[PDB]
């Protein structure tokens, strides 16, 4: 189908929102006053987090650029969330009829 | 359509409600004991962090005033985002056939 | 109707939880080693961020009791939301006409 | 039912769950630079933040298992919660006839 197999691939989506956006805004935030982003691995936990729309405020991006970069890698975890509760209700409906 | 074009409509009024919020918040705080909410292009990653319900905590308004419109900020990034999760959904409905 | 007037009325009550955790974290919160989770104009404006799981950090109870209202509350945020998100889905599908 | 059940069992499937990665969060950071995640009744109040999407920064561990650990307890909870939003969608629903 897809609704099933549509947001199963989407999620691998999110994979690469994360492991891009720590490796991209790692190197906005490697030379500034940037918190503890100026770690790789520091960062891919970010990112992390941030997917989750959590933020706990431990660290996060300074740079213009991080901070965009930032908007984009919290976006792609609700984007691709709301996926998964709208497969969610679909199969919830597919046995309703 | 509708629940296709109907958020693809809401989300590009969102983005203007951000930036009210923002000229809003932030000449009712840019005047006191307030933090970093004091300059406009603060306030725009404030708004974008507030909306998206992350909340790291770095920047937070103070006055009762920046504050309202930081729930109606907040409300505006939920609301917004509830529309393309229901437009998802549906649209996963709309295979059903 | 239902999915439109059940959204609409139970906003009210998420509204009444805040005015209700608010006045009730506080007294938990009142006297010792607690934030400024003592006043009452200050939780109230942690149930707005709270309610809507923002996160700031700025305040938060530690009281066994203090914690349990927050807790309370919360679900109240993520489930009255989750109500205009299904107001909204349905409302996507009632013009499959 | 099934939409109506699947949820209300879904929520206490997770209510177990937050306890699991709890006990199983504080030994992983319970020895080493790590914040107030060593007590267990705290990673409670941990989990219970976090699962919902808050993260109000108070504490955060920062073992690489305890942290993995975490990016499981968060999709615990926005799943949980996916479910009751799906069957909340459902059941307004199905009040069409
Ligand atoms: C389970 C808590 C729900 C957290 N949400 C969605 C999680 C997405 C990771 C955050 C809104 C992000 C648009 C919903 C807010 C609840 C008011
Ligand atoms: S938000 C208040 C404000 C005044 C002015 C000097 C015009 N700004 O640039 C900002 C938006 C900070
Ligand atoms: S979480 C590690 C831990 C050990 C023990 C003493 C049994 N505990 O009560 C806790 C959970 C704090
Ligand atoms: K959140
Ligand atoms: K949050």
């Amino acid at each position: 189908a897809l609704h099933w197999r549509a947001a199963g691939a989407a999620t691998v989506l999110l994979v690469i929102v994360l492991l891009a956006g720590s490796y991209l805004a790692c190197l906005a935030e490697r030379g500034a006053p940037g918190a503890q982003l100026i770690t790789y691995p520091r960062a891919l936990w970010w990112s992390v987090e941030t997917a989750t729309t959590v933020g706990y405020g431990d660290l996060y991006p300074v740079t213009l650029w991080g901070r965009l970069v930032a908007v984009v890698v919290m976006v792609a975890g609700i984007t691709s969330f709301g996926l998964v509760t709208a497969a969610l209700a679909t199969w919830f409906v597919g046995r309703e009829q």
